[PDB]
């Protein structure tokens, strides 16, 4: 079976078990890899330009406005390159999705596997005079694959999908694999207050720590398979431990939950209910007269507001802070302007490999999200006034402006939710005393250590000169593409209406034309984004 | 046992760049990538502005003195070392981030009999965790184009804790620290506790 | 207490007595008066994440 | 499983385990060897000349001072290859090497086992006009590789790692192998005392003795292992019996072990504690006062005086008897002057293959070694006098300058150590009738024979015509690569601290820059000294 | 033992035991103290300068 029998096989598909009460999704995938020849056999750690927008030392003009776009680090480049299906349009076919977010109300993670065969390992042998050259291309039966996981995490992890480098979305298509590096520390640490007048910037401290740098090569965190084209391997099932992520979304502000105040019913259409002057109940403060639906009590608060965007400069910074996840739609946002960015908004740049229909093209989203409603909270529309009384305040004592975080222990608020395709799928849990209570744009984060790691190398293959001179033409150049059979299981709950009228379901983005979604002349395709958190439902 | 020298630009996916090819050289960052991005901006793609899904450590005003009843008193905040600024022992010595000091008699580990002496401790290795509210700003909508001179503030002195932070309490301190603490009995018990 | 394992290549900087302090006030002197050192700690780095 | 199925794994990993009272060290190994086609097939006998700095044939200037140098010898050449994993930079990362040297006090070997595979077997075809010419690499698929092991020690040891000639100490970089061969009896004695003066020199004797010269082919000494791509080896557990050696340094001499002399504690501070004028004691010789803290008896002394240099004139001599392992730091000795070579002082060269930054350079260290104090006797700095007795020697009667030889059944002493990375691990004992009592530079002597020696050949690959002519491009040009995978695990007791205050505790050289040590923006780094014995305890 | 009997022993140690993957630390502290006379038997409430 090592040569001349195909030890892997194909399988891409996803099938639903209705046991009446809950629904099992078992999702297969698989993906044709092409594997090249890694650039140096060497581990290397070096630093990097700040960026494209960076101003260089000593504009002051904008001040410290355009110090953000750094993107500056440092880091080490391992010779390993890493295959993660982190990503929703992985597992999901597009229709297959859309059956997810209509009839379930909640999924979680149970397993995932991974298989890698069958491999197969070819040279590239150039003969001719260089004006009429001739490549061959010939296999290498004896030729190794690396294959290494780590199932204890000793490695930083640099799975998350961000910056997408993942499996692409569309099953015939082959894969390009993304290379395997992480951070060491540096100081970043920019003083933008720096002058008479305190709008100039500067930068204090740059450049990389040595003293205390870790340094992780692969081969001694985890055990390296090593595969000829005959053999296969696979990772072993490994089961998550992570909550239900829900797939509606809620439209329930503080205002919309309670008791609605009484008023009298209208006699004729059309007519508004009038509010009924005299009533009982609670409020804050000391208020009797006027009893509003604005004052009065209610036990919890939903949404908080948040300044933003903060730039939190950090070492390493600057970086963003998040805030709620809400919908700019009540306001006056809308796609095509004005495009308020405020609720924390995600934009999806992606390849042609991704999802974008024209080949070597980039293609941005920006999910608004216009769903979330009643968690808006806009931090430039609020006010605080200091005394709560009968009377409206007074000029003085009532504030506007800031700008302050309301999140306290009243408050309840909703992550992100998932997203399709470019939305991770799980996330790790930092070490902390304190580990953050919900995720900003992972659903699943995992309660113990996330899925191992899967780093794949092609293994040198060595001239009969080694050290000449020099280093110059070393190895013979060499290729590899083997293909990686995966499966996850899922589990949800399955949806039953709770309304009276029809509901509107999931389905394609309202505006756009539906040929985009289906393969061109060409055949290139866009898959369509599904939020999701599709379906309305009751928050209280 | 062991200190974090990790912030949220030390955890992710390094934003992809070209390796240099000669030493001493610098990794040029590459233009046209794909990926996630907060808010509006398409270009530049920037590590600043790449999503994540958690933050690490919070802003606090400091030092908030609260006035309550019996008060004033000191409402600590973040544990963080200062060293990534220009503080130093010998100057300029910033207090900032959570720093204690701790007298002590002879009888507690001092040389000479019936003297004082103090330590201050930094701590100096807490370092990815620093968030000092004065170096901060917010900016009112994320794009393409930097902000306005209008629309970018940067001196509040905000709390920022929230759901996503995470943080790391001060841990043992040795000879002078405590060992134990009594845990209040309120609805709401702290999460984490600050010198216990 | 569960005993650390290296989880990295190259040496680590092991912990110890304050990096400027001279380590003869830190041993008993001709009249017998000495101090103890401060550890930290969290005197080891490790990965968050 | 032959072609298309890989036989061995790759695992480099060092794990421990405590039972609470010793630790269990169980370290793997395996590296990738780049082996090439052997110069000639047959063995050869030759002499060599005397060096590089060794004086023409009547070259009186400096008189005998520059015969030291050569460096003549005589040698068979067998057309073998010895991968021996005898370096200490071979089984310890530097980082858990640092924690075996922190938490234990000493440690032994116990086993060892090795493994050849998997075989990968090419030949050179060069195919074109000349000007362009064309190489190909194309594999034998059946082609031979040689595995000759010799657990019955019939051959010299020459497996030393002196002329480090060893693997590699970085996991993911390839290993070259050096070419075994062993010496055969000559004569180079040389006289320097020949003249009226007494200082001219010359040689009396030169060349091989071919009466009893001894020829051992690797064929007839032990049984080879013919190996195609799809075979693999072992070589089966090998167990040591060795004595443990200790990881900690001494700092007490003869002087610093005893009963201190009984003083006066100061009252004030600083102040300094007078001797007792009048105390009982025994005492050496004749004297009874001054009593005294030098005169005083004690049973063992510490360290012994030796003439160093020696420069033994032998039969192929000159060569150097080694003195006492001990520091010069007491005396003025420092790194960057005056840097006294006296106590027994070894300096490492090494490749960048073996930790050198720079490819193709080359790099030393000279251990002092500076921890190991008390033992220190450096023989120009002594004396004698002929008659103990209260009043002080006069000037007759009374020696300083000799040099000479103070070891006996009194005196105590300490072996070098372990060394890291460069250092040796195990030794073979020679068969006299009295075996040396302790090691110079190998911590570890085997009661038994030591681990068998694994010698590797790539078997010869013939054109059509074999003859021709006059032996001119008989054999078609061929390599191979195969992984070596070993593991040796030790077992060691743990130390507890024996004191109040805090220790040093181990690490990187003082005063060298830690950017060094971890990988650069080539990705080129060294690896660190550990002495070690690096930690202080108590003689007596 | 009331009287011209030690009760107490004197024991200032702290000792690791490993299992291989944990370790178990024993601290034992001993002191002597000096206790003084009370210097009021009675209890007290009383305000202080800020």
């Amino acid at each position: 079976s090592g040569v001349g029998h195909s030890t892997g096989n194909y399988n891409n598909r996803t099938i639903f078990h209705y046991h009446g009460d809950e629904v099992t999704i078992i999702c297969h995938a698989t993906r044709h890899i092409h594997l090249n020849m890694s650039p140096t056999e060497e581990y290397k750690i070096y630093d990097t330009n700040h960026g494209p927008e960076f101003p260089n030392t000593g504009d002051q003009t904008q001040q410290g406005r355009n110090t953000v776009n750094d993107s500056y680090h440092a880091k080490v480049e391992t010779p390993w390159y890493l295959i993660n299906p982190n990503s929703w349009g992985i597992w999901f076919n597009p229709a297959d999705f859309q059956q997810l977010i209509t009839t379930c109300t909640h999924v979680t993670i149970e397993t995932l596997t991974q298989e890698i065969d069958n491999i197969v390992i070819k040279t590239v042998s150039k003969q001719g005079s260089g004006a009429e050259e001739t490549t061959q291309y010939n296999n290498d039966l004896t030729a190794l694959l690396e294959v290494a996981l780590d199932k204890s995490n000793m490695l930083p992890w640099v799975a998350d999908n961000m910056y997408l480098n993942s499996l692409g979305y569309i099953p015939w298509r082959p894969c390009k694999l993304t290379q395997f590096c992480y951070h060491t520390n540096f100081y970043n640490t920019i003083n933008l207050l720096e002058g008479t007048q305190q709008n100039q910037w500067s930068q204090i401290k740059e450049g990389i720590q040595y003293d205390n740098l870790q340094f992780t090569p692969i081969e001694t965190s985890a055990e390296i398979d090593l595969l000829r084209t005959g053999d296969s391997w696979t990772s072993g099932t490994y089961h998550f431990k992570c909550k239900p992520t829900q797939l509606f979304y809620h439209w329930q502000s503080t205002r919309h939950i309670g008791a609605p105040h009484p008023t009298t019913s209208p006699e004729q259409e059309g007519q508004k209910g009038q509010i009924i002057q005299d009533t009982n109940g609670w409020q804050w403060g000391d208020r009797d007269n006027p009893i509003s639906a604005s004052t009065t009590v209610k036990d919890f608060h939903i949404g908080y507001s948040w300044p933003e965007w903060r730039w939190h400069y950090s070492t390493g910074g600057p970086s963003i802070n998040p805030g709620s996840a809400f919908s700019q739609t009540p306001w006056g946002s809308e796609v095509g302007g004005t495009r308020l960015t405020q609720g924390a908004s995600e934009k999806a740049i992606f390849d042609y490999n991704h999802g974008e229909a024209e080949p070597g093209h980039r293609d941005q989203w920006w999910q608004n999200n216009a769903q979330q409603t009643g968690q808006t909270n806009w931090a430039i529309k609020n006010a605080h006034q200091s005394e709560l009384r009968n009377a409206t305040a007074s000029r003085e004592t009532f504030w506007t402006q800031d700008y302050h975080n309301t999140f306290g222990p009243y408050t309840a608020v909703d992550d992100v939710g998932i997203q399709y395709p470019w939305g991770a799928m799980w996330g790790k849990q930092p070490d902390t005393t304190h580990k953050p209570m919900m995720s900003a744009h992972a659903p699943f984060t995992c309660q113990n250590g996330p899925p191992g790691q899967l780093l794949v190398k092609l293994a040198p293959n060595y001239t009969d000169s080694l050290n000449n001179e020099g280093l110059q033409t070393n190895r013979i150049v060499t290729f590899a593409t083997f293909w990686w059979t995966g499966r996850c299981t899922f589990k949800a709950k399955l949806r039953t209406p709770r309304q009276f009228n029809a509901y509107q379901l999931p389905g394609i983005p309202s505006g756009t034309n539906p040929k985009k979604f289906v393969p061109d002349a060409i055949g290139r395709f866009e898959l369509p984004f599904m939020p999701g958190r599709a379906m309305p439902n009751y928050t209280y």
